[PDB]
């Protein structure tokens, strides 16, 4: 059994023209047996214990506030907690907006709301919002110039700020630098924040990290030189916890493919069950040509070093050359313990490689059970050399065996993995303007409108599209995409990437819902769904591969996340998790 999170009821209530929309968790600890009973204000509203976690109460008012009771063995459990009803169809956390700034150089830049993490920082079975603010002059790694500092907050869904952390000058700002891990990461219930730091960071708690005045910032820009940290910070208070030298280490700029410091910056990370039963810390360097990977466990108030993967030494240099603006992270084997899917290679639960398609970087990458006619996960990937092999790639997780590939010529940028036409068993994935089933085959001539995130919205077993502020549906009949929501007043991030702060089964049943920042930043926006299922499923925080997902969606190139099973039309019946809360 792994380790996973004590969840509350996650009861949301929403105020409709039909009336109250009511939804909730079925929590991994629940046997299928359970069904439940909904109050409105004390008093039972079903004549029969529910089923399905989702209940449209037509003589609810604004005012109204629920709780859901457990039947359990015929024998009806305390109340969850109450839920009032959100006004609007989203709820708001307002932001406390960071002040703009001048660079050295005499530039200005202002923040807006950028990625977003979830962990319970202080232990009540809700989600804290652990957010990424941009500085509007942040870089990419072929760019030189001065960045704003980068400043990371939690936020309770209430709107109270617990902390800010500022990550100081000698970070970087711009998406391949800081990548922000929020887990329970010594299992005591609390999740904390690990991230890499530097002289000049200053904690939570206004305590500035090692040499509090070193300026390592080269006329680029850059950070080039210097002591570079590794903190675990306190998720309640953001209070430095432990620091210790950052591993994979600078060496040399040049060791990494260039001397201008392009390379050498490409950081992602990502939280896996490398123990089979609790979680670990993964830190990456490099991807296009030196790369390396170090795990880490912090547990008993220790950060140790477990194991690295070093592309430079001797037998390693398959594992150069082959990384993603993202990762995945699963058991792929079937030993219980999690495994790295780095792009067109992939990576032991002990740190040794253990195979590369040879494909090379690419820029998007989907891990779960796309083929559930085959036994196993499998890995949908793109790839940027246009003259790869295969510009999209369909393979065997654990064994990388290339199941189909199609040659592009060109770089192919995204592609998409996600169960969107009954017709054709599985997940259909698509890239470089062609839809293909699980098995390779070309679905007629269209591909839906965006090639970004997929996401659970609707209450059917197929998945809907998400890209910028919109929710669509793909009409796989007719071949073409529909617009389902439009969130206006909402805005995505990142540029052409156009990505949500966060997609994540976060409260309710288990649809996802999103998190958008207002178009000026002052606040951000919780969409959950409104439209009745017929269908319970484990709330997708207790998926081993989903839950770690959600720790990744920050990193470089945010991806959507993916559960350890088929989650699909024609599914079968998921198992209860194996799993133990703190
Ligand atoms: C942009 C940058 O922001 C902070 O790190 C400090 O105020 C520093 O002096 C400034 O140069
Ligand atoms: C306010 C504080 O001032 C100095 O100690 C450093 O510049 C540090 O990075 C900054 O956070
Ligand atoms: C400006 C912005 O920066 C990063 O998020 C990505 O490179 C994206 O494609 C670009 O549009
Ligand atoms: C939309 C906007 O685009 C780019 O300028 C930056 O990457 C920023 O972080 C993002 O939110
Ligand atoms: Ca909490
Ligand atoms: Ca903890
Ligand atoms: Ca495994
Ligand atoms: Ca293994
Ligand atoms: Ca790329
Ligand atoms: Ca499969
Ligand atoms: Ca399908
Ligand atoms: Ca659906
Ligand atoms: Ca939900
Ligand atoms: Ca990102």
């Amino acid at each position: 059994a792994r380790q996973m999170e004590a969840l509350n009821r996650g009861l949301v209530a929403v105020k409709t023209d039909g009336g109250i929309f009511v939804s909730w968790r079925f929590l991994g600890t629940e046997n299928a047996s359970v069904l439940f009973n909904v109050y409105r204000d004390g008093q039972k509203l079903n004549a029969a214990p529910v089923k399905t976690t989702n209940y449209v109460d037509k003589n609810g008012s604004a005012g109204s506030t629920y709780t859901v009771r457990a039947v359990v063995n015929g024998t009806e459990q305390p109340a969850s907690e109450k839920a009032s009803v959100w006004a609007q169809p989203y709820h708001s956390v307002p932001l406390d907006k960071p002040a703009g700034g001048t660079t050295p150089k005499g530039e200005s830049y202002t923040y807006s709301a950028n990625d977003a993490s979830v962990g319970d920082v202080d232990g009540d079975g809700q989600y804290e919002l652990i957010l990424k603010w941009d500085p509007s002059n942040s870089k990419d790694n072929s760019q030189d110039g001065y960045t704003g500092d980068v400043l990371i907050d939690a936020y309770k869904l209430d709107g109270t700020k617990l902390w800010r952390i500022n990550l100081g000058k000698n970070i970087r700002a711009g998406a391949h630098y800081t990548q922000f891990m929020v887990y329970d990461l010594d299992g005591d219930g609390k999740a904390e924040v690990a991230m890499k730091t530097a002289d000049g960071t200053k904690d939570g708690t206004g305590k500035v990290i090692g040499n509090a005045n070193a300026d390592y910032r080269n006329e680029q820009g850059r950070v080039l030189s210097g002591p570079e940290y590794l903190t675990v910070f306190q998720g309640s208070t953001g209070k430095e916890l432990v620091t210790a030298n950052f591993e994979p280490a600078r060496g040399n700029v040049s060791d990494w493919g260039d001397s201008y410091g392009n390379r050498v910056d490409r950081f992602l990370a990502g939280i896996a069950y490398l123990d089979g039963q609790r979680p670990s810390l993964i830190m990456t360097r490099g991807y296009y040509a030196k790369t390396m990977l170090v795990a880490y466990n912090f547990r008993d108030g220790k950060l140790s070093k477990l194991w690295t993967l070093d592309s430079s030494k001797s037998g390693n240099e398959a594992f150069a050359g082959q990384g993603n603006h993202n990762l995945s992270i699963a058991d792929v084997d079937g030993d219980g313990k999690d495994e790295i899917i780095f792009g067109s290679m992939a990576v032991d639960h002990d740190g040794k490689g253990m195979y590369s398609t040879g494909l090379g970087h690419g820029d998007a990458l989907h891990t779960g059970d796309l083929d559930p006619g085959r036994p196993g996960l499998e890995v949908f990937q793109v790839h940027e050399d246009k003259n790869a092999k295969y510009g999209l790639s369909f393979r065997d997780a654990a064994t990388g065996k290339i199941l189909w590939g199609v040659y592009a010529g060109k770089d192919v940028g995204r592609g998409m993995a996600a169960d969107i036409d009954p017709r054709y068993p599985g997940q259909e994935v698509w890239a470089n303007g062609s839809l293909y089933s699980a098995k390779g085959v070309k679905i007629g001539s269209g591909v839906p409108s965006s090639t970004n995130f997929g996401i659970w919205w609707d209450g059917d077993l197929l998945r809907e599209q998400l890209d910028s502020n919109r929710i669509d549906k793909w009409d796989y009949q007719n071949g073409v995409s529909k617009n389902m929501l439009t969130a206006s007043g909402a805005a995505a991030n990142n540029g052409t990437k156009a990505t949500p702060t966060l997609q994540a089964d976060l409260l309710g049943d288990w649809r996802e819902e999103v998190v958008w920042r207002t178009e000026d930043s002052s606040a951000l926006r919780i969409y959950t769904t409104t439209i009745p299922t017929e269908h319970r499923l484990y709330t997708l925080m207790h998926d081993p591969v989903y839950r770690l997902g959600i720790a990744w969606q920050n990193i470089a190139y945010n991806q959507p996340p993916h559960t350890s099973f088929f989650l699909g039309d024609g599914m079968a019946e998921q198992p209860k998790p194996n799993m133990y809360t703190p």
